[PDB]
């Protein structure tokens, strides 16, 4: 099984305990892991960080330890402008000269690959993108010509229904990936106006109107447009969704009044990582999601959606059931990476369990 592990560069600012650099990565963890994220500048891959170059070396060396850890450089990104990927990949020359920087820097920095993050193509970008894929890894293969190992090109792609109609021509773009990973943790956010569980894994016979908004859905829906089983990962969050709610009722179908209060160490709105949502449970009222197989917690007017250990190896299961490539986490410096807030000593408690589920029949 493939266990992909995402590492975010601004994690490196959190204060104190919170600051996560390559370093921390247990290199036996996971399979491949992807640095997010690089810019595009003159039209060629490049740096977004100042320190990035040596950051690239620090995780570059888990190599030294684990020499069958393979690495990959994601560009793009939410912090990307969608229009500016739009501008990049539907004029020839701007494509090309994106393409052409790519191996050279990914080979100066000792990457094993490029993973595709652009959040999201329109309805007028899903040729392109196909162009893009296509002529990308073309140049790949001409490349390994040189007598290296071929990089290998991944992409992350969006799980609702109507994101992937719009923008993804499934069937194509799958033959010239390495593995689809899957971003099945969207499937609910502030904008609407009620609480619910942003990666439910089923349905369950209760809920109003999105038979669409679950991960076996987006995972039977990929399949049918011709996405290979084997080249499919599921995505399983490691972080939380926070919410403000706006009544004293906290079951399904709550009224909120907006995001979460911000996270001690991540500072945002609207999300919590693992060990923080370890801290949060103390003294907050549990539930489970019994139909979507998801837990929930409450406390005050806070109301968190998130993955625990046995969520996570429900996921598992299930993805294994399915005979999918693996699974994909977002986000290593979400988990509990120092191991020292969730009670028990284990570091990385989420990607542990699911690496415990992947390597077992
Ligand atoms: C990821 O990469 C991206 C892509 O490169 C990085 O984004 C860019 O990087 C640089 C530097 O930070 C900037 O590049 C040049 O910017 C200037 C361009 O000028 C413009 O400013 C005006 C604002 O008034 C703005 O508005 C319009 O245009 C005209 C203005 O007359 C006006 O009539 C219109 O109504 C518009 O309002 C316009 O959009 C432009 O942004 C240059 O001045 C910069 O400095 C050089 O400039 C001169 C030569 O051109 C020299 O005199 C100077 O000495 C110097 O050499 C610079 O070259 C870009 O703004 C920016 N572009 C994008 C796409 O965002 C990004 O930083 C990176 N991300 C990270 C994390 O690194």
């Amino acid at each position: 099984y493939k266990l992909i592990c995402y590492y975010t560069s601004w994690s490196q600012y959190r204060e104190g305990d919170g600051s996560c650099f390559p370093d921390a990565i247990d290199p036996f963890l996971c399979t491949h892991v992807i640095y997010s994220f690089a810019n595009i500048s003159n039209n060629e891959i490049d740096t977004w960080e100042w320190n990035d170059v040596t950051l690239y070396d620090t995780l570059n060396t888990l190599k030294n330890r684990n020499p069958n850890l393979k690495t990959l450089l994601s560009v793009g990104g939410w912090n990307f402008g969608s229009e500016r990927f739009s501008k990049i990949a539907s004029k020839t020359q701007s494509r090309r000269t994106f393409i052409k920087s790519v191996p050279p820097f990914l080979r100066t920095h000792g990457f094993d690959g490029l993973d595709l993050a652009w959040l999201y193509p329109g309805w007028r970008d899903k040729r392109h993108l196909t162009t893009l894929v296509k002529e990308m890894k073309a140049e790949f293969v001409r490349e390994a010509q040189a007598g290296t190992e071929q990089l290998l090109l991944s992409a992350a792609v969006t799980a609702g229904k109507i994101a992937i109609d719009r923008g993804y021509d499934i069937a194509q773009i799958s033959r010239h990936l390495d593995f689809i990973s899957l971003l099945t943790y969207d499937f609910h956010g502030g904008w609407r106006g009620t609480v619910g569980h942003h990666s439910p894994l089923f349905r369950g016979n209760s809920d109003g109107s999105s038979r669409f908004s679950n991960a076996d859905y987006a995972v039977s829906y990929m399949l049918r447009l011709g996405a290979p089983a084997n080249k499919l990962v599921m995505g399983i969050p490691t972080f939380g969704r926070s919410y403000t709610l706006a009544s004293s009722s906290t079951r399904v179908g709550a009224p909120i009044s907006g995001p979460g209060i911000p996270g001690q160490f991540t500072k945002e709105k609207g999300i919590l990582a693992y060990y923080e949502i370890c801290d949060f449970l103390h003294g907050a009222t549990t539930h489970r999601f019994r139909d979507q197989q998801v837990p929930y917690a409450t406390k005050g007017n806070q109301w968190v959606a998130y993955d625990d250990q046995e969520s996570v190896k429900n996921k598992a299961r299930y993805l294994k059931n399915r005979q999918l490539a693996g699974a994909m986490v977002w986000a290593l410096d979400l988990d509990d990476f120092r191991g020292t807030f969730c009670g028990q000593n284990l570091t990385f408690p989420l990607t542990s369990a699911i690496k415990d589920v992947l390597a077992r029949v």
